[PDB]
């Protein structure tokens, strides 16, 4: 690599990793719109094996910009709509609550406080029913935003309906597939499985375990490879040659929804570059970005901006990741580590990497 | 030409001409991408010069869509927002009415009551900024749509003040230039006044005169192979190069506003496909977030000045399209009636 993309990533994330005590981390800077890779430590620590380019990791919540750029792609194939309500795509959903909720509200967490999580005890899609019609509203929709799996799970899960497709197959055909993310999964199939590396948690070796649309929320694994590419088909979508999926990522990356410098997209949150670091560090801390907030509606929607900070924290119990990109620089990062260390630190490490390089 | 299309353009368009009484026209049918051109009568009836691919016709409205592509170029580009108030890009706008009017209002006509001409008094830019000073609106923004030059012009005057160039240079380079559309003029160079037909009311030979905002709101002349290419660039944008325009394309193929069967997009308008050949201030209902680019549907536009009448449809999904310029203005309906004859058949 350039040695000023060398140098910067050692001298950040290397101490980062000591500080933090992470097991194992992968990371790929995007710079002129090229890879550049960067490994430390295990996979598993028991077995001794090294995080590779093959490794997988679990995104967490990283998995919402998959399922945000899914959804738009099932908008530029007129097969859903945002302004469509809820209940068109779920006609079960008949309580009046959910009368002036519509498909944008849920991908952008603005239907009025849909709890962060699924209750553990909802397991079957009756279950599932039978929480979305006893749900009561904190908030008018478009009035508050709350972060929340509840949110944009359903969203995911009510996009594919038209297409008749499972979530899942949708995901691999519509979206890993085009980009030639070869090593990304939902469900990591027997031969991933030796890739497919321990998250740690109070020193246990864990795996993210089922729930109620998880897979929509944040049940994506993949490599530093193919987050990469993810991240340079971010950058520049018209490179793209599906043109429902091109359309789709614009979709993804428009600002409906703002939140004081923070602009809500589908999966990804967007602020103006240059961005003020202390905002993002210390907005992306559990306290504020899992708070609700009070949102401007933007009538209509501002399409993909190319000067804007682009990014998107993911957690599971054992693992915790991070990407960030400025199209206009052709610029980005990937972090990738299976132990669930404070969002801060993750920001602040990929503010003093891109800063150094922009 | 396919015998089929042949056979179809002329059986519609030859009794139309009659009946119309039309004294020049040119069509061009888009058939799976690819043009086709027929052409009657005459450009100049007293010096017996014939419409041919070169001739120029007064587009009249089908302007509007050209200021709704630039004003989308605009938006890809970075340089305004839809959301943004119109005073954002004219302080000296401070009169309270305008308080909530967004360039979306003024794009799509449903900024309050805005009339649908500039007053033929209003001859200079401090004239044109008393007059909306001074307009009162009859409603809220966003609740009922009202055909407006006042409105959409002054939208295509605000979204070209970042860029710091005229309208006309905006579109040129912008819009005009990157489709080669080289024989599509704001104002007719000396050059192309050969080509230029003359529009014929009740039998007096006319063009377009001076009016404030006349190049936002109808200021375009075209010919029917550039007219043609124009339905391209809008059938697919993606086969477009330059990217913002490719994005602004689509942004005015965006549905914002719904009345009845209609739905209000920059400059075009759109009905879902199939549509019934058959589908005034109207109430609107917002269409919240605006709907993309919609393959499945019938996206069209009505044109005239004093002497012309245009008329362009098409439908992405088909890959069909077409243009119809004549030079007079006759009725509408009989337009898009035979726009559908055509367009049916092909389909
Ligand atoms: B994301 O921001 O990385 C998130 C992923 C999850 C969040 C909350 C809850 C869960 C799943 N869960 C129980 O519901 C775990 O115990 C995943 S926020
Ligand atoms: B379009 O639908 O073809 C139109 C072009 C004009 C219309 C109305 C009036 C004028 C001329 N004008 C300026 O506004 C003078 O009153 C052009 S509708």
């Amino acid at each position: 690599a350039p040695q000023q993309i060398n140098d910067i990533v050692h001298r950040t994330i290397t101490p980062l990793i000591e500080q933090q005590k992470i097991p194992g981390m992968a990371v790929a800077v995007i710079y002129q719109g090229k890879p550049y890779y960067f490994t430390w430590g295990y996979a598993d620590i028991a077995k001794k094996q090294p995080v590779t380019q093959q490794t997988l990791f679990e995104l967490g919540s990283v998995s919402k910009t998959f399922t945000g750029v899914l959804g738009g792609d099932a908008i530029a194939r007129g097969e859903i709509k945002l302004s469509d309500p809820t209940t068109k795509y779920w006609p079960e959903l008949t309580a009046k609550q959910w009368n002036g909720i519509t498909l944008l509200h849920l991908a952008t967490y603005t239907a009025g406080g849909l709890p962060l999580q699924v209750p553990d005890e909802v397991k079957s899609s009756s279950d599932l029913l039978r929480f979305y019609q006893n749900w009561q509203p904190a908030w008018a929709p478009g009035t508050q935003r709350l972060y929340a799996n509840s949110s944009i799970g359903l969203f995911g899960a009510l996009a594919v309906k038209p297409s008749g497709l499972s979530f899942e197959q949708a995901m691999q055909t519509r979206v890993f597939q085009p980009l030639k993310l070869n090593h990304t999964w939902i469900n990591v199939p027997p031969a991933e499985e030796k890739n497919y590396a321990w998250g740690y948690r109070e020193g246990k070796a864990v795996h993210v375990s089922p729930g109620a649309l998880d897979a929509e929320a944040y049940g994506v694994k993949s490599t530093i490879e193919d987050m990469a590419r993810w991240v340079q088909s971010n950058l520049k979508p018209l490179d793209i040659n599906e043109k429902t999926l091109q359309q789709g990522i614009q979709l993804a990356q428009s600002r409906y929804w703002q939140t004081g410098d923070m602009y809500q997209g589908l999966g990804w949150e967007m602020l103006d570059w240059p961005v003020n670091p202390d905002s993002i560090i210390n907005g992306s801390d559990n306290k504020i970005a899992l708070a609700a907030r009070p949102v401007k509606a933007i009538t209509p929607p501002t399409p993909a901006v190319r000067a804007s900070w682009v990014h998107k924290t993911g957690a599971t119990g054992g693992f915790g990741s991070y990407v960030a990109f400025i199209p206009e620089k052709e610029l980005g990062i990937v972090m990738l580590a299976n132990k669930n260390y404070p969002n801060p630190a993750r920001v602040d490490a990929a503010w003093q990497i891109l800063n150094a390089l922009q």
